[PDB]
């Protein structure tokens, strides 16, 4: 079976890798308006629209899609085989009974869009409108690993009913308990505020996931698997992977300004907790939907070798000095796109077995 | 739980009715036509009414007998939707739950339907299925298909041979009836080899799927061919199955060969096969629902020692179903078992 990967960590055989070839810009409405601190709102509302229609700068594009293809040849070099997705038709727009939209968004974030579990590929049940049809750009990948033994399953299609979304959302007071922007209306989650340690699994609500959506992935997966909730400092928390990070069995990197690693699952008190550094960095790009933690979205080629990027040269010392081998790339040109190394990949093949490591 | 659903004969405690408010009519292209003896256009309003009627009579039949009826949500049939690939004038309706979704003991999985005018169909069920996933039960789907013009031979002609192609895996509900288990289903115009194919590995640690030959060109839905009535006894249509080519596992069971029905139903929109006597509901081992006109039927299921509980229902039959096709039972009691 081509598809089996259990964790971030075993040794990576081959991988699916986003693509920025006719990207669409993040809707700001109802939920991306939730990721911009409020002194970052005016200037984000202004670039993105309401419901999409407006590309990426075809500029913006192709300096990304640079880097992208020297990323690619570093995972080869490494050993690694890359399924290259292609693009397909963003620009169009869509519509169900209740709802339509202008376009769609992009394929550049693979780990949003689908969960891999062992050798089963899940489809998430996002939050998100513009990306209800963003599995299709893979579906040519899918169906070749499911004719090749694969499991493939999806949650059930959202409604996105305005019902899923509290249009009286407030950021919390710095007092206050979290809240996101979703609602308890229908299960809703993105893969990407997942992260994988074989039968135990961390996830967080954020403004795309809510507790039903995590309570369907834990009854999809109860037979084998236990997912542990933390909670995120982050008031624009969406995706867990500059958050909590696992590298390799016994080693877990955490974000000092999300995480208070005092009310952390219990569970993992017999791993070593890295606190990542610093960036003292500030990406700068003609859109900015940057956050300064990017640099926590690294990728494990084996429980070793970890792609991180060039700017964040207090990660690549600490990474060195926790006994890893960094293995550097440009990447800030993703960025504008929503992701990094992380994001950008799907690990649909990593050598080994479903074990417990707490 | 509350989902609980292993065969088609088990005592039934729950169902979820369909309903044809707001139904809007069958588009012909690309599948309907080749299944009759992109919408936009709604059933006429007189047809809606005398339908429910008749269904509120069998709801009546069905409480009367014991059973919990659930009715569906009122939606938009009538609105236009799209995909960045195609686009419809409108859904179809929620007459057939049937179609739409398969219980496999606690789970209710979605099918990957290839009808691109039912693909929001699952919508008016979902206040229902939350429910019974907050209460404990699994809720599945198969990948949502793309229905790209490459799942569909638009220059189709009749010959076994049909209109959906192997692009993609997409099946109705319908096309399979459940022997706890076993599990038989058939190719169709809606379902293919990868749909097929994709439920036996999404069911290979507990069932077996097995495949019949349908006869009939117009192959839409097993549950006028082939009906398990209880343990041991299957009821065959004689015109769309070859009872020799049977799969071999059904040497052990009682093969019910239907009687032919003299009687073609009389409507303005005839659209369903004389075969719809076929489509009968079963209450547990021995109460079965069948139409009144079906008087052959009747006779038969008596003489077999089943106890028919009769229903007019014909007006029904122009939303493409009968009795089977608009249930979908959630809950019968009992558990899993092999039978054969």
């Amino acid at each position: 079976c081509p598809v089996n990967s259990y964790n971030e960590w075993d040794a990576l055989e081959e991988v699916i890798v986003g693509s920025v070839e006719g990207a669409m810009l993040p809707a700001l409405e109802p939920i991306n308006k939730w990721t911009f601190p409020l002194e970052e709102l005016a200037s984000a509302q202004k670039v993105l629209f309401e419901t999409g229609g407006i590309p990426y700068p075809p500029e913006m594009i192709a300096v990304a899609h640079k880097e992208l293809n020297e990323f690619i040849h570093i995972l080869e070099a490494e050993g690694v085989k890359v399924r290259r997705v292609k693009p397909v038709d963003f620009f169009a727009s869509f519509s169900t009974p209740a709802w339509q939209v202008r376009s769609g968004f992009c394929a550049a974030n693979p780990r949003d869009v689908f969960l891999v579990i062992g050798n089963e590929i899940i489809e998430a049940p996002m939050a998100d409108r513009n990306r209800y049809f963003e599995a299709w750009a893979y579906r040519d990948l899918l169906k070749e690993y499911f004719q090749a033994g694969a499991k493939w399953t999806a949650a059930p299609k959202p409604q996105l009913f305005d019902a899923q979304y509290d249009f009286n959302f407030q950021f919390p007071q710095t007092g206050e308990p979290s809240r996101f922007v979703v609602t308890e209306f229908e299960p809703t989650f993105d893969a990407a505020d997942f992260v994988r340690c074989g039968r135990d699994i961390f996830g967080q609500k954020s403004h795309v996931t809510n507790s039903l959506g995590i309570e369907w992935l834990q009854r999809h997966l109860e037979d084998e698997y236990r997912i542990h909730i933390i909670e995120s400092q982050c008031p624009e928390a969406l995706h867990i992977d500059t958050t909590l990070m696992p590298l390799a069995p016994g080693k877990i990197l955490v974000n000092p300004e999300f995480v208070d690693v005092n009310k952390l699952p219990k569970i993992l008190k017999s791993w070593d907790i890295l606190v990542a550094p610093y960036p003292n960095h500030i990406p700068q790009n003609q859109l900015r939907l940057v956050s300064e933690w990017a640099g926590l979205n690294v990728l494990m080629l084996d429980e070793e070798r970890v792609i991180v990027e060039k700017k964040q040269e207090p990660m690549i010392k600490a990474l060195k000095d926790w006994g890893f081998k960094p293995i550097v790339c440009s990447f800030e040109s993703y960025y504008p796109f929503l992701g990094s190394f992380h994001c950008a990949t799907l690990d649909v093949r990593r050598r080994g077995t479903l074990q417990s490591y707490f």
